[PDB]
């Protein structure tokens, strides 16, 4: 497979994922195994890392990704912003790859939620947003080029353990919510952290658009009343909604595979099936948090009404394996098993790997998994793609 393009690679993390300047240099992409970006760069593959909202909707993360790539101030869209009640504009970036404005292409490699974000970015680049176009013209406000349509700079999207159909882990959270609302707890924690010096050097929640921080002149009384009125607490404009079974399908109904882009999917499992129940159980070696908290639910929760059947029980500790090969629920995308030749406009299913959600990015150890070879082989396939 000879090298047919020299397009750069960008890495795109999933839910909770953090940038290279965060977490004391402990890399999301590589974890305890090393630095994946550096492995790629060392082997002749130009690679950069994106850092978007760890807890934000794919829509918000897509706009952030766009800005970080070509440069400029993040623009969530006037219509979207009005609808969800958060700021329209966000952070300002100088641009990682302005060449993309001048005919350059890029490969995106994404993990978990990042796969949803990457699909959405491609859809927005290709087709823009009709709602944002109409709103801008109707109200006479500016429009981000992201919503124009007619941009084609993404050559490939690779997803690793992505919940294209959602994960039933959100269903567990729906149950737990009755006694412990996890979304609200995390947001309250982020609101506190926003007021504490230095914390964002360790972990940057990137929730500026909700204004969780006390503003310069603001009394605690004003602040508290202002926070009480924020729509953020019960918003569906979050990663949680997009990761859920209903939310992922909603995403799938408009975010489709572009005919100009190669899509690769990698699936993951770290479980074994019980002979009597057909339930799936975490293998020894699965990271402890997933093994105790998530895997038991993922491997036993059924909802025949929703079409959550026995096929949903195999998992990698965070996401149901069947969700990973490509979007299916509410989707018209085609998914084909890899046959030695990568095809445009369809999901190339590259197979299922016996590795858990965190092991596949090296955050959890697994000496049996040759993670270097995994990513270098992937880079070689992407470089083989004919533009
Ligand atoms: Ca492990
Ligand atoms: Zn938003």
């Amino acid at each position: 497979s000879p090298r047919a393009n020299d397009a750069p690679i960008v890495l795109l993390h999933g839910f909770t994922g953090w940038g290279r300047e965060e977490m004391l240099g402990f890399k999301y992409w590589g974890g305890v195994r090393g630095d994946i970006e550096q492995w790629l760069n060392d082997n002749g593959y130009r690679t950069y890392t994106l850092a978007v909202g760890p807890l934000s909707s794919n829509a918000d993360r897509a706009c952030e990704a766009y800005a970080q790539l070509v440069g400029g101030t993040v623009d969530y869209g006037a219509a979207h912003a009005a609808k969800h009640g958060h700021a329209r504009f966000g952070r300002t970036y100088p641009g990682l790859l302005p060449e993309l404005k001048r005919g350059g292409r890029v490969h995106i490699i994404a993990h978990s939620q990042g796969g949803q974000t990457a699909r959405m970015l491609v859809s927005l680049l290709e087709n823009g947003s009709q709602e944002e176009r109409e709103y801008a013209k109707a109200h006479n406000v500016s429009l981000s080029p992201l919503f124009e349509g007619g941009h084609h700079f993404v050559l490939s999207v690779t997803t690793i353990a992505t919940p294209h159909d959602g994960t039933t882990l959100v269903n567990m959270v729906d149950f737990t919510d009755r006694f412990f609302d996890l979304q609200k707890a995390v947001l309250k924690a982020a609101a506190v952290a926003s007021n504490v010096p230095y914390t964002s050097q360790v972990y940057d929640f990137k929730l500026d658009q909700w204004g969780l921080r006390r503003q310069p002149g603001e009394s605690f009384d004003h602040y508290f009343e202002r926070l009480k009125r924020s729509p953020v607490w019960t918003s569906t404009d979050t990663a949680r909604y997009d990761l859920s079974i209903p939310g992922a399908e909603k995403l799938n109904q408009w975010v489709q595979a572009s005919p100009n882009t190669y899509y690769l999917s990698f699936s993951t499992e770290r479980t074994h099936r019980g002979a009597l129940t057909g339930n799936y159980y975490p293998e020894l070696g699965m990271n402890a948090f997933s093994a105790v908290v998530c895997a038991p639910f993922l491997g036993s929760y059924r909802n025949e009404a929703l079409g959550i059947d026995d096929r949903w029980l195999e998992n990698d500790g965070i996401v149901n394996t069947v969700s990973m090969n490509g979007p299916k629920r509410g989707s018209s995308d085609r998914i084909v098993p890899y046959d030695g030749t990568l095809k445009k406009g369809v999901w190339n299913d590259m197979g299922t790997y016996n590795v858990d959600h965190l092991e596949v990015i090296g955050v959890d150890p697994n000496p049996s998994f040759d993670i270097r070879a995994f990513y270098l082989r992937l880079a070689e396939q992407l470089a083989s793609l004919r533009p």
